[PDB]
């Protein structure tokens, strides 16, 4: 049984549309694409071949068609649905507990290094657009990580890097100082799984904020929200990455936390300018687990 | 909106190493359905991004539908969806059908204007595109006497060819693998063998020849990559052209453009414009 009906929309922009809608009597959502994004629908495409791929903490694939008649063409991502939203939308209005909060960043670590290592089989991966937005909620507290169409992909046994061909760059304000510099090495993969990092760390900061601890808590913010125009430019973005060599601030009542003390010691480690000096996903995720 | 994605296979028309082609039906319409072998997910991928590049539209191109990836238990799922042409490949046509003057001619002015529009780079458009892979097998015919070129799984824009359609520098390995222009004339040379296997099929004075493929006189079934080398490179045989034919204009005129289909020195070979321009010129 192949039907689907579209039921609302979850989400429209310069990507395309996201629908709720129905098959085999379930919730999925749709993807349609945006002409203007059909190197990342194909390349979406190609990263969800690998059965090896399947994971709990990725986004999971139903179907992807593309569709014509006459000069009009359609591009559909079929996946799992997700009814709480993304973890931007999320930490938006909900505050987090100890328990909460390292649950929820665990899981993206385990997706990232599920991502990031290579199965003898599914290549290693790196994603390229880590952010809050393109992080789902799970009803059982975890997270999944979606949107693939700007993935890199690299098989270890053979020598062989896929960049793929698409000239979309990843969101502005997640964006490591060597992609705002341009000096990123872009035919080396640990490159790629550097710029993950960078974005994981931010992701981490985002998530952590929102854990309460001796009655505190701030207020949901997008990163580097105190120091960039809304709507930053690539440029805007440089300037406070690369010229200031901005990070994200600490709150000090962290510090009065055990949790939020190893969590700042952890994203300042995603965050080297040197991107070989940043922890990778493995040793986050075996962090992570250690921490309480 | 319901969006019907069913499609229901009637009967399979095709099975090989590539996969299957089903006659489908969808929304009471008839669609072929190409299931992909693991062995041949490439070829889906580069038929989908060239269509996602390029939504190719022509009388004489395979008509697209739908590129369909389903996620299986155990395994991805490939379909492409086109135009079914209940009529099959120009391959099978021939083996039972003959030809008069207008309908040989009609059959491959429609193979050249389906390769005319392939190879040309249109502005503001499409890219160049050369097929790699062309052969009778590979053509569709239509009720109304045209055919249609079908399979962009080896198709380079601007999986090894059937040995028996190979031109002599892909088998002597001297191809210009960096210049487009290369596979243009790779694709001119398998136009050729394709004139050579429908010319065969005209009546003239009441004598036709039988179906045979390209080299059947000189090859085993299943040619091997050297079986080819010797007869194409080495020895620089090229296929008969039968007495019978240099009493009838049209077969005469074909004949000759064959010849400059087949010449060992690629930039020699006719263009597909070209072609078409000499076809529209016979009778
Ligand atoms: C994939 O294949 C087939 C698809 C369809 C089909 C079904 N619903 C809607 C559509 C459609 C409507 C409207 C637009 C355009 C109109 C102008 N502007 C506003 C942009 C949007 C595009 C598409 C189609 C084409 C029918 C088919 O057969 C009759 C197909 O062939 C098998
Ligand atoms: C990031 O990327 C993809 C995401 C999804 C996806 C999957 N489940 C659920 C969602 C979703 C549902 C609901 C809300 C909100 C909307 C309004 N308010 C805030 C309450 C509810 C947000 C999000 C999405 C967007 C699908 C995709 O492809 C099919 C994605 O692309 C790969
Ligand atoms: C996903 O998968 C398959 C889909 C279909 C199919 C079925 N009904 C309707 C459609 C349709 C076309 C076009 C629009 C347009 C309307 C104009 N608007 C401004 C943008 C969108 C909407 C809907 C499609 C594409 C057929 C399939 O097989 C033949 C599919 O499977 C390969
Ligand atoms: C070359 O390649 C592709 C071909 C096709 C395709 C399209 N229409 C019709 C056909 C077909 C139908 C019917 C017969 C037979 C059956 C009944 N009769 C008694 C004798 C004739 C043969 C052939 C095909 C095989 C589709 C493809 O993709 C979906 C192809 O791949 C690109």
């Amino acid at each position: 049984a192949r039907d689907i009906t579209l039921l609302e929309c979850v989400g429209k922009g310069r990507y395309g549309e996201v629908w709720r809608g129905s098959w085999q009597g379930e919730n999925v959502a749709v993807k349609i694409f945006s002409s203007r994004d059909e190197k990342s629908w194909f390349r979406e495409t190609e990263l969800y071949n690998t059965v090896m791929l399947r994971h709990e903490n990725i986004l999971g694939f139903i179907a992807s068609d593309m569709t014509s008649r006459h000069s009009s063409t359609q591009l559909w991502l079929i996946t799992h649905y997700h009814e709480m939203g993304s973890l931007y939308d999320y930490l938006q209005l909900t505050t987090l507990d100890t328990v909460s909060c390292l649950r929820i960043v665990l899981s993206i670590a385990s997706g990232l290094a599920h991502l990031h290592i290579e199965i003898f089989g599914k290549p290693a991966i790196a994603h390229r657009d880590l952010k809050s937005k393109n992080i789902l909620v799970k009803k059982n507290g975890q997270c999944c990580i979606a949107d693939l169409g700007l993935a890199v992909m690299h098989s270890q046994s053979t020598n062989q890097l896929d960049v793929g061909n698409n000239p979309r760059v990843g969101t502005k304000r997640y964006m490591a100082p060597e992609v705002l510099d341009e000096t990123i090495q872009v035919d080396c993969f640990d490159s790629y799984k550097r710029v993950d990092i960078w974005a994981f760390g931010l992701v981490l900061w985002e998530v952590a904020r929102r854990m309460v601890s001796n009655g505190i808590v701030e207020d949901y913010k997008p990163p580097f929200y105190d120091v960039v125009p809304n709507d930053p430019s690539f440029e805007d973005m440089r300037k406070v990455v690369c010229v200031d060599q901005q990070r994200p601030n600490i709150p000090n009542r962290w510090f009065s936390d055990p949790t939020l003390t190893s969590l700042a010691k952890l994203m300042k480690e995603c965050w080297y300018q040197n991107p070989s000096a940043r922890l990778t996903a493995l040793r986050i995720k075996k962090t992570l687990t250690k921490i309480d």
